[PDB]
């Protein structure tokens, strides 16, 4: 399993997401721990691993620091046209354990055909450690507005 941090050569993959975490450090005074870009595995006989060109599809996870409290992002590649609808906010992570932890979370989303695996995520951080953020509408077919690029950090610093 590539542990490997290609954060810079899939940057262009997040340009909604990069923008978000702009929004949060001007806005609303976030601090950014750490920025990593990790290659989703393959799970078995999976196919969503890849992107529809063959490329391997991502996953990039944001750490957070806001006024003490520390939290991280996740967000998966959507670049092919393949849509998640949310993103992912995980609250009271041990850093000592985050390379183990998101590899196993890593699996959990292929295993379910892209999709967040709620269950392993109530195991590590209990039912009020993790919380799903809705995309703005209509997110990738067109431009959002600034105030709602703003509101999509406020739905992410609400919780």
């Amino acid at each position: 399993q590539d542990a490997t941090n290609y954060n810079s050569i899939f940057a262009n993959r997040f340009a909604a997401f990069d923008e978000l975490l702009s929004i949060l450090k001007t806005k609303f005074a976030c601090r950014v721990l750490f920025e990593e870009t990790l290659v989703l595995p393959k799970v078995g006989r999976s196919r969503l691993h890849l992107c529809k060109d063959g490329s391997p599809r991502v996953i990039k996870a944001v750490g957070v620091q806001r006024n003490g409290s520390e939290f991280v992002l996740l967000e998966v590649d959507a670049s092919d046209g393949v849509k998640m609808l949310s993103t992912k906010v995980l609250s009271g992570v041990d850093s000592e354990t985050w390379r183990n932890d998101f590899e196993k979370i890593r699996r959990g989303v292929v295993k379910s055909s892209l999709n967040w695996p709620n269950s392993l995520f109530d195991q590590l951080y209990g039912q009020d450690g993790h919380r799903g953020v809705n995309h703005p509408k209509g997110l990738g077919e067109l431009q959002v507005s600034r105030e709602d690029m703003e509101g999509w950090a406020e739905r992410v610093v609400r919780e």
